[PDB]
């Protein structure tokens, strides 16, 4: 009937992957056609997959990925590389099992400093070396503009576009390894990254039901926003 | 060949839909299985479209799009609702053309006050009218967060969840409206929605190729985050 779906809601076989091969076919997926972060990340989980094994993995509209090339249209909202790789966790497990598969792919992003990949002279942006940075947020926004601000390049350079493609491997290599580790522990799986600092103490009060201050939703990391940084002061008045 | 698709790129054959009728499966598809505002947004178009016209769009794994509740797995980013419908739109379309539709829902979300769509005695969740506001903001956590602060209203409540459910309605009311007049316009169509105040004057230098200041990327509403409001100042250290 209506809300279900061929093969059942969650109803795909995992496989184990090739995080070093994902890596790889994230970064070529990247430039193909210019789809972007979110396109080559889904793809080299479940493109790789179709290829292998075929359906119902080889039916997908990859380039459905292409939205979130940006953080969906250039607003830069979640990053393109994230969203495409968690997304195909919701392919195989639910919510309640899906949540600490992200937790560590995301809570991972903000404190490693990437890129890490180099495809060496398969470079299709700049070839090379890249500075590494830890965002501190999930958010495309902030990565970029963080980075480029921080290392004095514009967010129109080739060097960005080259780091984003790289970074898709990044995220595509980690959410591999993600889900290798899932399909081994089973219902038992854990995440390896624990809560963040600021969201475990201020969620305290703001994440905390029953709370008289239980108002907040979400768990990126409340530093970037909520510390009253020269960044976060007000830019509309007396902002060279 | 790799990174193809069945179908080809943005293969799939757009039909108009009726927004209320999408509204009200939006609304419905919220509910089911707790799949949330991700879910009943990407069905209520797609998914229609499958019941009505079978292949490709009745093909299409929907419960993947759980993968959005709660901004991505809680972690507040992009709203469900806008993710789970704009991403449709890439089904039909490539990125230079679908650029323009997610313009206008993405800043009609912003200035608009919502929820519009009102169950009454329908309600799911729990009936009743609820406060409105523009968010601001496309992202989750500054959409909830501030309008549970505003109204105090714990985020837990069973009446943010029926807010959630109505605004998945109203995004996805807006997306067929979108997606039709998309359909009748073809590539003529322009949003109606114009680019926002301070993203155009802080983008005159931020995101214009060439100065030095270019290193931004996000076309979302810089307000929120780069006022200095007392949100924004440090919550880390005398507070509250
Ligand atoms: C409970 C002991 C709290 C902790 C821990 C933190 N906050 Fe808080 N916050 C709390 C209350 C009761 C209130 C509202 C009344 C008031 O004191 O003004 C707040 C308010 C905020 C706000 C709103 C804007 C403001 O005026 O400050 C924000 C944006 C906010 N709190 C953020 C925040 C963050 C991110 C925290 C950790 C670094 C944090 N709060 C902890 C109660 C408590
Ligand atoms: C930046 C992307 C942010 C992160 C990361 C977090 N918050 Fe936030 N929060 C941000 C803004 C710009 C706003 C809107 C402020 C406004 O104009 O109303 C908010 C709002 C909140 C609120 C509600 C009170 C309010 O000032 O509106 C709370 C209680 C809050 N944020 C807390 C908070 C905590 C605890 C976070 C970490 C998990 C968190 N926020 C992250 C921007 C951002
Ligand atoms: C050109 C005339 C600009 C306009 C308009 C705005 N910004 Fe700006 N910004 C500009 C420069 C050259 C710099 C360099 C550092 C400095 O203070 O001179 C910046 C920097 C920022 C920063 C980060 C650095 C900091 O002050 O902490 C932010 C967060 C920033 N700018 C945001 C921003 C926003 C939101 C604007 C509109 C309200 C805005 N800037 C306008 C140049 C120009
Ligand atoms: C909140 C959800 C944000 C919105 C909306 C916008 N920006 Fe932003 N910006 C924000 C943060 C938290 C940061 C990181 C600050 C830090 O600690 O480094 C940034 C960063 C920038 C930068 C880079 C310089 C820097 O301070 O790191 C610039 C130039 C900037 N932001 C500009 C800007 C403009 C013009 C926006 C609207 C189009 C905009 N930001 C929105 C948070 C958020």
């Amino acid at each position: 009937g209506r809300f279900d779906q061929v093969g059942g809601a969650f109803g795909w076989k995992p496989h184990k992957l090739d995080p070093k091969e994902c890596a790889q076919v994230a970064y070529d997926g990247y430039w193909y056609k210019g789809f972007g972060c979110g396109f080559g990340a889904f793809y080299s989980i479940v493109g790789l997959m179709g290829e292998k094994y075929g359906a119902p993995y080889n039916q997908f509209p990859f380039a459905m990925l292409e939205a979130n090339k940006g953080g969906i249209s250039d607003w830069g909202t979640i990053c393109g590389a994230l969203y495409g790789a968690a997304a195909t966790f919701s392919l195989f497990w639910g919510r309640k099992e899906v949540h600490p598969m992200v937790n560590e792919l995301f809570r991972w992003y903000e404190v490693t400093k990437l890129p890490i990949f180099n495809p060496g002279d398969a470079a299709q942006g700049v070839k090379g070396d890249l500075p590494m940075s830890a965002s501190d947020s999930v958010l495309c926004h902030i990565s970029v503009s963080k980075w480029c601000y921080e290392n004095k390049i514009e967010a129109t350079s080739k060097q960005r576009s080259e780091r984003c493609g790289r970074l898709t491997a990044d995220a595509a290599f980690k959410a591999a390894e993600i889900i290798n580790t899932k399909i081994d522990q089973g219902k038992d799986f854990k995440s390896t990254f624990p809560m963040q600092a600021s969201v475990s103490s201020c969620g305290e009060c703001h994440m905390t039901k029953g709370n008289d201050a239980n108002w907040a939703k979400g768990i990126m990391d409340c530093t970037p926003c909520h510390s009253g940084t020269a960044a976060t002061q007000n830019k509309f008045v007396n902002h060279p």
